[PDB]
This record gives C-alpha cells, sequence and structure tokens, in this order.
C-alpha cells in the first residue's frame, strides 16, 4: 500500500519536497524556497515508521533514493545541486509556476466548506481560486462572502436567540436584587438588526482579507462545470469566460423551498431575508416545524411578539421524538402559539410600508385534519418547509457526476465524485450531517490528501448537534427509537433524571423540566449509544462528551468521573433511574 | 480473594439477603421482609460470574450452600422456612433489630458527605444516626443543617456570582436593542441576600425530611468520639450523654482561619458571615489569595463595591500560574484593585449599625515588600486565608485516631483510619480534592461496601475543577508546570488558543481575553495531562472532558471529534498552535 500511496501523493501535489529534518542539503533547499516565497508541503521521512520503504518507491519517478527531492505537478524537479541551479539562472520561479491549467483547484461556492478548503490548499503551494455568487431571494435579499452560516444561519440565529434570552434575564435581575421593572422595557428591532449586520460586514471583509493574504484569488461569479476541467463563469456585468483547474470542489450549499400555494412566494418570506429584514416582522406566522422553524419562532417570541407555528404532523422529525415534544411543550408554556396538524392554502392585505419601515398586512387561509378551517391575519409569514440544492445551475449533465434521488452529490468516503478529479463537500454531499463544523472538516482534511499527502479521513459518524430553542436541546449518537429499533427493547437500557439549574433557584423558574437521559446498550458493556439533554447552555454541556462517545465510554465511564458543582452537565455522573424501573425522573 | 470478601461483608452488613433472581423461595423472602418494612441488601448470585465460588462460601457461616440465605449483623438467620416461622410467630422484628449497639452508623457532621453516606446506607437496613452542630462564629452567626457548601459555600456563592453575571447582562442588552439604561438601575444587596437564604432555608428543611423519610435520626448536637465505639453528644440544653455505634463516619468539615494580628477577631469577617450579612458591605477589603478570596472579590465588584484585594505574594497558589495571572488580570482591568506584595499588620472607627443595617468603619495598616506602608480606610474586612479542621474537639486522642502534620485523618485507600470501624471522608481525609461532588461519591461509596457488599472505591484522580470568578476558569488533570517537572520539558506539547465567544461580539466585548491550552504528553501518544479554559460558562464546558481525560484521551480524539457551532467549547475541537513554536495564539 507504500507504492500507492507515493503514486496518488505525486500525481496530486502541487509543490512537495521529500526531506529528513536532520539534512543540512534538505535545510539548504527549505531556505532557497522560503526566500523565493515559494509555498509547498514537505513530508519528513524520518518522522514515519514507513519512511525507509518511501524513500526506496520514490526512485520509480526520480531514479534516485537520497533526499532532497522536489516535485511539481507530477514531475521530478531535481535533487538539491538541480534546484539550487534552476535558483541560480532565474528559472525556478519559472518551473514551479507551468501547469497545464489556469489553477491547482477551483472552490465553486465560498460558504463554509469552500473557504476552509481553499485556504488549507493554498498553504501547500495549491494555486487556487474560490467562486461565489449569491442569487437574490425573491424579494431582492443578498449577502456578502462567507455562505449560509455567517450570513442567514447560525451566526445571526444565535445572535437574535441572544436577544431573546435577555429578555429573561432581564426578568430574572430582579429577584436577584437589581432595581429594574421589567414590565417598562421593550425592544427595537431595527437596532438588534443593526448590531448584527455589522458583525456579519466585518466577517465577510475578514474572509476577503484573509485569501488576499493567502494568495487565494477569489471571484465574485456565478460557476458553472462543463467538463472535468473547464468551469465557466459570469460575472456581475454578465460577461461570460472560462477558467480551468486540475482538482474542482463543489461547496455551492442549499436554498430554502417554498410550498407550491398561491400567494407564497410574492408574499411569504424565509429565513433568507429575516436576519437582515429592515422592519420589525409584527404578529408572526411561522409554516414549518424543523429547527429553523423553532428557532425562529422562538426568539421572535422572547423578544416580544405575537408568534403561532403551523404544524403539518410533528416537530423536529429525525430527531428523538420524546425530547422534540419536551422542546414544544416549553415553548408553548411560554408565549408561542401552535396551529396542529394544520396546513395552509396566502393573500395580500397591506404592502410592506418601505418609509416608515413597517410590516405589510396578510390572510393566510389553511384547514385542519378535522375538517375545520383556518384563516388568520398575520403582518409577517415565514416558509421553513425545508432546503435543496439546484445543482442544474451548477452542473453540466454531461460531465458524468452522479447525483441520488433528492439531488446530492453520491461521493466515496473521501468525497470524491464519479469524476475523479471532481469532489463534492458540505450540504450537498449526500448522506452527510449537514452542518458548518462537518462542511470545515471536510474541507480541511481534503485538501491536505490533495497536497500534501495525508490520509486522515473525515469521521461523519456521532456528531453532536444542538438546537437553540428558548429551551436549548442537545444530542450526540443515536435517538432512543432508533437504538430500540436496531437492537431490540431488550438489549436497550435508558437512564434518566430531571435537574433544575441553581440559577432557576431565586429567580422562581420551573422545577421538573430540565431533563436528560443517556441511552445504552446492555450487551455490550453499556455503552453509551445516545445522549440528549434539554436545559440552558446545552451546547456547552454537550461538546465535552462528544470526545467520550467517539472513544466509546460506558456508563461505568461516566459513573467513575466526578462531577463539578454546582452545575448542569454534572447531573451526568450520577445518574441511576431507569426507565424500565418505572421509577419517576422528577427531584 | 471470593473467600475474603465474602466474610468482610457478612460481618459488617446490617442485614443482607443472599438470592437469585430465578428463585421463587427467594421471592416469597422478599415478600415477607417488604410487608414487615425491614429494610435490606440483597445480592443476586446468578448475576455474578463469580457466583457458583461464593455460594459454596456461604457454607463457612450457614452450613448449607442453598438460596436463601438472610443473615443480621455478623449472624446467619435462616432460610426460607426459617425466616417464615420467625415471621409466624411475631419473631422476625425482634431478631432484626437485636444489636449490640444503639445504630449501626453513626456520622459526626452533617454536611456534603455525611449526608450523603448516612441517607445510602439506611437504604439496607443500616439503623444509622446523623449528628450535626454548627459552631458560632465569632460575631454569632449560624445557620442549619447541610454544611458549608449548602449554607455557606458553593451554594450562596455561585448564586451571588450570577447576580454579578446579571450586571453584565444588563449592559450586554442595549447592545442587542432593549431599552433600558444600565447607568440609572442600582442593586440592592439585602433583596438578594433574603432571595438567596429563602433558597438555603428550603435545603435546610428538605434535608431533614429526606431523613425522616429514610428512618435516619437526625440529632442537633455536638459529637465527640472518646472510643472506638462510644460517641458522646452534648446538646442544646448542654444535657450531656452517651450513644454507642457499630461502624462510625468522621465527616466534620473545616473552618475559616484568621490571621494572628490585632483587630482581626474582633472586627473582620469571614465567608462564613458573609452570606447572611444583614447589612450591605460598602467599601471592602479582601485579605487572600485563595479561590474563596477571589470569587467573594469578584462578585462584590460586579454588584458596584469599591474592592480591594491584598496579595502576599501570587494569587491561587496550586494552580497552573498562567491561568492564575490571566483570571487576575480580567479582575483588575474590571474594577478590582489589588495591594500587592502587602501584609497586613485593624482598628475600629465605627460598630456596625445594627438598626439602620449600615457597616461600620475600620482602618486597616499594613506594608509592602518595598518598604512602604500601607494605611486605608475600610467599611468591611473579609479574611479569606485559608481553612483548618479542629479533631480535637471531635476526637479523644486516646482512641487512635493517626492524623497529619495539618491535623487531617490518615486513610487507606477505602477511607479506613487507623482504627478499623472509624472512617473519615470530605474535608477531612488527608490528601484528598476538598469539594462537594468528591464527599457525595466517598460517603455513597463507601455505604455500599459497609452494608450492600459492594466493591467500588473512590477514584480521586483528574478530578475537575472549577473557580467562579467574573471570568470563569476550569481545568482537568495537571498544570503546566507541573506536568513539565513531572515528565522534563522535552517530553510536553503544549497547544493553546485565544477565543472570542459570540455574545460577545454585537456587546462590544474584548476580542483576545478568553483562553484554551492541552498539556499532553509526546512520548504517550500525545496523551492529555491537563485541559484549562477561562471563559463563561467554564464549568459547564469542562465538566464533560473530564470524561474522556478518565478514559485516556489523546490529542487525536479531540481532533476526531467534530465540533459544535456556535459554541465557547468547540474551539477544543481545531486546535493547533503549539507553545514551542512560537506563533501567536492570537486570533
Ligand atoms: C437558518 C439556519 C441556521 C443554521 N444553524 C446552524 C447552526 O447553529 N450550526 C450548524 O452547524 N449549522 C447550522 N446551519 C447549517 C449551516 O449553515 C450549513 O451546514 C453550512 O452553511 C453548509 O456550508 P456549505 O459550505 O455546504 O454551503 P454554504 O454555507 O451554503 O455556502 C455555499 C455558497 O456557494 C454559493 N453558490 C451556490 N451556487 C454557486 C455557483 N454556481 N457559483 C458560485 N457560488 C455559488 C452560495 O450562494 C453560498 O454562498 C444552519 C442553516 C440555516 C439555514
Ligand atoms: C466559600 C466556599 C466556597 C466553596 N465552593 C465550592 C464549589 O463551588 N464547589 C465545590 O465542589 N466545593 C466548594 N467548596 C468546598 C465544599 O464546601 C466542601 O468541599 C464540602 O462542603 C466538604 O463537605 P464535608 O462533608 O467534608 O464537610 P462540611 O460540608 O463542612 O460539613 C461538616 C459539618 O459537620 C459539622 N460539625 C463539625 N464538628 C462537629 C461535631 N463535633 N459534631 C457535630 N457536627 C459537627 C459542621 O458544623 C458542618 O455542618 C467551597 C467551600 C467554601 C468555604
Ligand atoms: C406531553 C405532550 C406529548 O405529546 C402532550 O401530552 N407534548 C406535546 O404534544 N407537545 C407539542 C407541542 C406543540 C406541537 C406539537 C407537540
Ligand atoms: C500578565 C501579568 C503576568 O504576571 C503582568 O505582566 N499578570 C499579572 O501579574 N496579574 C496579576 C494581577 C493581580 C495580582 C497578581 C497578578
Amino acid at each position: 500500500g507504500t507504492s500507492q500511496w507515493l503514486r496518488k501523493t505525486v500525481d496530486s501535489a502541487a509543490v512537495i519536497l521529500f526531506s529528513k529534518t536532520t539534512c543540512p542539503y534538505c535545510k539548504k533547499v527549505k531556505d532557497v524556497l522560503a526566500e523565493a516565497k515559494i509555498k509547498h508541503a514537505t513530508i519528513e521521512l524520518d518522522q514515519l515508521s514507513n519512511g525507509s520503504a518511501i524513500q526506496k518507491c520514490l526512485a520509480s519517478f526520480s531514479k534516485i533514493e537520497t533526499v532532497p527531492q522536489m516535485f511539481v505537478r507530477g514531475k521530478f524537479i531535481g535533487d538539491s545541486q538541480t534546484v539550487l541551479k534552476y535558483y541560480s539562472n532565474d528559472e525556478l520561479a519559472g518551473i514551479v509556476n507551468e501547469s497545464k491549467y489556469d489553477y491547482d483547484l477551483i472552490v465553486i461556492g465560498g460558504g463554509s466548506g469552500g473557504l476552509a478548503a481553499g485556504k488549507e490548499a493554498a498553504k501547500y503551494g495549491a494555486k487556487t481560486a474560490v467562486l461565489d455568487y449569491v442569487e437574490p431571494t425573491p424579494i431582492g435579499t443578498t449577502w456578502g462572502l462567507g455562505g449560509t452560516c455567517v450570513n442567514v444561519g447560525c451566526i445571526p440565529k444565535k445572535l437574535m436567540h441572544q436577544a431573546g434570552l435577555l429578555s429573561h434575564a432581564l426578568e430574572d435581575a430582579e429577584h436577584f436584587g437589581w432595581s429594574l421593572d421589567r414590565s417598562k422595557i421593550s425592544h427595537n428591532w431595527s437596532t438588534m438588526v443593526e448590531g448584527v449586520q455589522s458583525h456579519i460586514g466585518s466577517l465577510n471583509w475578514g474572509y476577503k482579507v484573509a485569501l488576499r493574504d493567502n494568495q487565494v484569488t477569489y471571484l465574485n461569479a456565478k460557476g458553472r462545470l462543463i467538463s472535468p476541467h473547464e468551469v465557466q463563469i459570469t460575472d456581475k456585468n454578465q460577461k461570460v469566460s472560462t477558467i480551468t483547474g486540475n482538482k474542482i470542489i463543489l461547496a455551492t450549499g442549499e436554498r430554502p423551498k417554498y410550498p407550491e400555494i398561491p400567494g407564497a412566494v410574492e408574499y411569504g418570506i424565509t429565513s433568507d431575508d429575516l436576519f437582515s429584514l429592515p422592519y420589525f416582522p409584527g404578529k408572526t406566522l411561522v409554516i414549518g416545524a424543523s429547527y429553523v422553524a423553532l428557532e425562529c419562532a422562538g426568539f421572535l417570541a422572547s423578544l416580544g411578539g405575537d408568534v403561532t407555528v403551523m404544524v403539518r404532523s410533528i416537530l423536529l422529525r429525525g430527531f428523538d421524538q420524546q425530547m422534540a415534544e419536551k422542546v414544544g411543550d416549553y415553548m408553548e408554556n411560554h408565549g408561542v402559539k401552535f396551529a396542529k396538524l394544520c396546513v395552509p392554502d396566502i393573500k395580500q392585505l397591506k404592502v410592506v410600508d418601505t418609509e416608515n419601515n413597517k410590516p405589510g398586512l396578510l390572510l393566510v387561509k389553511g384547514h385542519y385534519t378535522d375538517g375545520k378551517k383556518f384563516e388568520e391575519e398575520f403582518e409577517t409569514v415565514i416558509f421553513a418547509v425545508g432546503r435543496e440544492p439546484q445543482l442544474s445551475k451548477v452542473l453540466c449533465e454531461t460531465v458524468g457526476v452522479k447525483l441520488d434521488k433528492n439531488g446530492r452529490v453520491v461521493c466515496t468516503d473521501d468525497e470524491q465524485t464519479t469524476v475523479s478529479n471532481v469532489y463534492a463537500i458540505g450540504d450537498i454531499n449526500a448522506g452527510k450531517p449537514q452542518l458548518t463544523p462537518v462542511a470545515i472538516q471536510a474541507g480541511r482534511y481534503l485538501a491536505r490528501r490533495l497536497f500534501a499527502g495525508a490520509t486522515e479521513l473525515t469521521d461523519y459518524s456521532n456528531v453532536a448537534t444542538t438546537v437553540f430553542t428558548p429551551l436549548e436541546y442537545g444530542a450526540c449518537g443515536l435517538s432512543e427509537e432508533d437504538a430500540i429499533e436496531k437492537y431490540g427493547d431488550k438489549d436497550i437500557e435508558v437512564y434518566h433524571s430531571n435537574f433544575k439549574p441553581l440559577e432557576w433557584t431565586v429567580a422562581h423558574r420551573e422545577d421538573n423540566v430540565c431533563y436528560m437521559k443517556l441511552v445504552c446498550r446492555k450487551s455490550d458493556n453499556m455503552r453509551v449509544l445516545g445522549l440528549h439533554v434539554l436545559g440552558p447552555n446545552a451546547g456547552e454541556i454537550t461538546q465535552g462528551y462528544a470526545v467520550a462517545i467517539k472513544m466509546g465510554a460506558t456508563k461505568a465511564d461516566f459513573d467513575r468521573t466526578i462531577g463539578i458543582h454546582p452545575t448542569c452537565s454534572e447531573t451526568f455522573t450520577t445518574l441511576h433511574v431507569t426507565k424500565k424501573s418505572g421509577v419517576s425522573p422528577i427531584v
């Protein structure tokens, strides 16, 4: 396998040096390259147990067995004498810049995965271009470099969640002795939006600066792959041209869906529009039941809004349903109205006021499963009914990249498509968790395999999540129902408990609402298959346990670890009530 | 070893039944015991790989080899026929209540460890008494059942820390769009104290109820062990008497120290007085540099107080000193004044006003190492210069319990003292981390070994901690300097990074102040020896990683785990900058 690995590494690396840490000839080559500003990968054979065999395999390309050996785009360039010869004759820059293609890497899509991949590739001498374009929403909203998370996703959504959490901080502060009157304080939507957007703008700019400082070419242009190595680009002035690249990474993400009902596209909005909305939403209907639907409904209500969520069947399909029910129950007790077993069939009553920055007014008609009609007025209607790629705008069908029935790219476990120089990362990679840290790990690990000879793959199993609803829900591993489906009910033990944060005591909040559980496999030493927690700071609670689950933690490992007091997370270290026992989990 | 274990178990268990889950004769004995309200331990031999051998060893006491076999205080009572015989003749209650001693267990001290031990022991039929008495402070402060943490420790200190955190929540809420003016809001100390004390009172009462519901005898009396099995008690009316017990658990904790300078006892206070203080402290001097000193100084300043800390040498001796310096630097930038390299030499200017509930006024004189004099007026002076047991008030020297040079009890790894029926748990156990979850685990695990045949020991290694200063500091494992001392500098690699909470962006708080590091051992697969984090919610961040460290996590385990976004804790999953490299950790 050593020989297979070396051949793949030489063929794909842009500029790579084989070396040993103790060789002065290697040092002199490194210094020459560093003086001429030639970036490159380095593999130190004396730090690999397999290095003596690698040194022998090198001779298949170079006909020598010594170090240093330097390669450019699949071709042996020289040993120490040869490299210094090129340098002395001002020949080196020309050799290390010679390519069949304009770029070693073209990334189509400048989001979480695509930016991480392009920056990492450039570190190893890959001449890289990042393409990004933001197709405007139906009402015309657009934004800058950085993708869905930075502009219309994790970042603004958690900042608005923080604004909602502070409403309860203001309430709590009275009980802890502070002299404010919460009932006389109001929230200004546009003041919050301006602060959120000023931070997003600093991220847009920071990404352009980072690309420039890594020598990456940034093009604000729509990309379309028309053959394995050719990308057609259309710029802001509609000028069309073609660039070529050796490796291609598709990283174009998804966009929100609309239901096919009259008025939906013309009068409703999505999460794409919400985070820069110039007017306050007012009385709002959220249609949908995804984590996006519930997170948005949740902070709108905490800011003081009149909020309804219209649910076709269940909440958070695909998540543990006991946990999802507890999430929704908390929201209903804290102001959110729910129209259950209900679907929509939208009429405009008032146009948005772009002068006084005030919302319009809409009539929503729908129906319930019991036959009753739904008819109610709202100032804003938000659709959160899923997301999808539109790869037909990115990818000519004749190139030969295989898609699945949902239109996502079918990849091997190293992100390779059915076209061997083309790779896909992030939300468009079929079957993978659709999360920002996953896309970043995929893109960075892929760049190292392509251009630095790395072997490490991304591990997509047991990736932890957090839903940032008013009471947050964190999880890692299997839901209880999926564990029982896989192993049978007799092989599953579930430990659980309610708890109360210490911070809730003086504030007079609820006793037996926060909740956690460990779903375990009896016949495998009580292995922890899934961990679930409903409570404040659930993302901070969950993260560290994801390392232990990755390592195969059992119930005994949780028991022998001592808790930190006073914390919410410490309740995981002393769990003892099983579901099979029927004993109540309440405190 | 099976035979040794069985003999120890029979001798010490109060009421114990040997059984198999599938035996109907065992079931009938369980039902009779449950009807007569006789609590007991149960060991199911068919759930132990060693059970066939245990069944044979039982014959050394009973001369039979069948199940069920029932034992009371070291004596075989009978098989199924014999037990039902006693029940039918109204003889059973008399047999299971027969003892040489008043109690199977006496616990001296009703705190974290002592309450946990007494409640667990009672579950297995041990007739238990818990003794608790609170010696008043010099000014007369006293409190109810539950020990140091509940009354004058973790619980009130974290609630007052929460009150201080809310000051910054009020400030932040303006930037997130809320219409309050922080500069017009004040804090009322006594309103906060009343709420904190109402919660503590609910815990005092809940413990008395829990003891009553477990059939534990609670005596509010000072205990003194005068021989291995005799405890002399003095009650609230000064009446003296003697009770006897089979096993004794010493769990009496520590109390604050004072420096030996004029005026210290008469005019200063300690943490024992602070948490129920009827007047606001006003301009305050904290003398000391322990986690107690810095936590108290920190929340007093966040509530709006004029606070000075007087430091003899370093902060947080025994903790990682880079981390301790960052903690103190944050406090100094946020209002706390520090009198460095300074010691005190206290005069009264005004007596405390017990009518208008206002503090007095004090003159503090001291001196610096450079020869300058310290002289300044303060309304309150708090000493936080360490804590100590006073076991000469608990333990007659003739009993034979060995103490160390600091006066703590010298124990084996199962908490046994040099007197074989006497055990020590919690803060008075020499050499152990002095923390509430440690005391609870020790007491509960000990009760199960004494009265239910358990074998599991408490693991005191790599127990995680959190200091609840204004910016919190969490840790698990070795400090960097201790790791280098143990293994040498060439064998240690340190990965580190600054970070900024997303919540701090819109609030305009500091860029490169939060900080984390992983201290690793190169020659052991980059094993993580210590983890350290300075930031919000540091206790929630740290707890879950303590399970992975207990399991032997390496740097590779941290790398392959995916982060949760956006969280502070996720920065641990992507660390790459080493200290040896000299690259800056800033963002
Ligand atoms: C409301 C919401 C909240 C979320 N919250 C979280 C959260 O808390 N945590 C989390 O981990 N994940 C969260 N996510 C998911 C996260 O945003 C995505 O998983 C992540 O952004 C995926 O990144 P990506 O690189 O696959 O694509 P994207 O980030 O979508 O970036 C793709 C980019 O390519 C551009 N593009 C498309 N076609 C072309 C073309 N032809 N030419 C050029 N450019 C093109 C797009 O306009 C976009 O800029 C959230 C998502 C949403 C919608
Ligand atoms: C200010 C402060 C803050 C702290 N914060 C934390 C924190 O955040 N987290 C943490 O884990 N730990 C914290 N601790 C430590 C924690 O309080 C102790 O580790 C824990 O209380 C130890 O419990 P214990 O059972 O050993 O003794 P204690 O809790 O002290 O209980 C012993 C009891 O025995 C009584 N007693 C003494 N002598 C006799 C006698 N002769 N007869 C009868 N009764 C007697 C005492 O009055 C007391 O009620 C803090 C401590 C302090 C002082
Ligand atoms: C406890 C329980 C179990 O089902 C009711 O008994 N909760 C819900 O049903 N919560 C919910 C809230 C809003 C929308 C959908 C579900
Ligand atoms: C960065 C550094 C390093 O020493 C100063 O250069 N910090 C301190 O010294 N912090 C500190 C604050 C209060 C009391 C004691 C120490």
